[PDB]
């Protein structure tokens, strides 16, 4: 599938008050970080509509593009997963069976 | 976005009969193909759960399934958009420009 894990998580397992006001900063980090890999994807995804409007074959250009969107997509994984396990860190102990629940079966589906 | 590009394109540009019937074979091996990666990519998503299920953490073990997972998908971008290419070599030339215009405005919105 794919599903929005951070979304699925925060609608699903809601932060607490407490825990919205310590991960406030971190989810902030989050959030820029996101734009900012997401800026790039979008990039990534307009060189290569770019080459195979010049030359619809593969191409150094498609394979540069191919890669760029690649690593980005990548990045946005990996980004994502590194801030789950932030607000994990984040949750009070007895929060964390719940979100567990959640996110390892949004991984199973998919989700990222 | 999460635009399925083979689908796209042989929805709005449908192969006429003689192109259908030049294009059988190399369909039927890339419908195997499809397959076989996505059963890799459900498999890789499934380590993943398992890993963060044992321990929510990073970890060798998220590690490895996240690599499983990206190279999965990164073959699976691949093999479409080579076949896509068979697709158009397949075309009389005059049907070309048509599938190029469905072609780049799709993977400008991130279609793979
Ligand atoms: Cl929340
Ligand atoms: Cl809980
Ligand atoms: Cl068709
Ligand atoms: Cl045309
Ligand atoms: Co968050
Ligand atoms: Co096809
Ligand atoms: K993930
Ligand atoms: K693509």
């Amino acid at each position: 599938g794919h599903g929005d894990l951070h979304e699925i998580l925060h609608e699903a397992v809601p932060l607490d008050a407490n825990e919205r006001e310590i991960l406030e900063l971190k989810e902030d980090a989050f959030a820029q970080r996101r734009r900012e890999i997401e800026t790039r994807l979008r990039a990534a995804n307009g060189k290569l509509a770019d080459a195979i409007a010049k030359n619809p074959a593969w191409s150094p250009e498609v394979e540069a593009a191919t890669q760029e969107v690649e690593r980005a997509a990548g990045d946005l994984q990996r980004a994502t997963l590194v801030h789950v396990f932030e607000m994990r860190a984040g949750l009070k102990p007895e929060h964390r069976p719940a979100f567990d629940r959640v996110l390892i079966d949004a991984l199973r589906r998919g989700s990222q």
